[PDB]
């Protein structure tokens, strides 16, 4: 009796091929999931395009994009809870500066990297 | 005064300007904008286009859920119910997006600061 729905996940968005955070509300069948995206957009996505990251690992490549950091690509190397929300530390040149979930984004390459081991496809 | 018009305005972390309306004069030559989709900073004269609509013959770019960034041209405008649209034409057809899905790279709202600038 176990259900994927309210998930925490990385979910690729079709237009560009990225992996965005956002959370699975409903199994809709054709092995798709339909996702809300923390920036507040909804969709289905295949199974196979759904990495289980919650947290994305440390020391994974990845992409910032906040207000004012416009897909600048980076190296998870912390984790840290503030008030139930979850922050990474990205190590870029040899700086660290902190970016709340919303703001961690993969590229198709660098989602492509964590897909054996946290893609629901298989499950 | 600018305050409540329409503009187009530049997003100084990638340098593209997208859609919005002044809601305050902040002086030292800076607005405040309230940016359709939701975002709110302070931008300077000089990174604001008094476009409304952007001008028939303007090279743009498209940005909605299936089409990300993909450059056209301007060919009509029109209103339902009120909103505006946008006829942009790129690979042989003219497609309707509304005003939020039509955003400007620098180089191309570089372009209109002559003519459309708030500036100084
Ligand atoms: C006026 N706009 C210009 C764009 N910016 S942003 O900070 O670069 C941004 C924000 C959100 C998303 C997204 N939903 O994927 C993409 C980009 C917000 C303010
Ligand atoms: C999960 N997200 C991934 C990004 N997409 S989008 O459709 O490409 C988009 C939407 C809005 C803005 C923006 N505010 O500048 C930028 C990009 C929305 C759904």
């Amino acid at each position: 009796g176990n259900s994927f729905v309210g998930l925490r996940v990385v979910a690729k968005w079709s237009s560009n091929g990225y992996f965005y955070s956002g959370k699975i509300t409903r199994d809709v069948g054709a092995g798709k999931y339909k996702l809300l995206f923390d920036d507040g957009y909804e969709c289905d996505v295949l199974g196979k395009d759904i990495l289980l990251c919650d947290p994305i690992p440390l020391d994974t490549e990845v992409t910032a994009l906040s207000e004012d950091e416009y897909f600048s690509a980076g190296v998870v190397k912390g984790h840290r809870k503030e008030s139930g929300e979850l922050y990474y530390s990205i190590e870029k040149e040899g700086q660290r500066k902190w970016y709340k979930r919303m703001a961690v984004i993969l590229s198709l390459e660098q989602g492509n990297r964590l897909r054996e081991q946290y893609g629901l496809g298989p499950y």
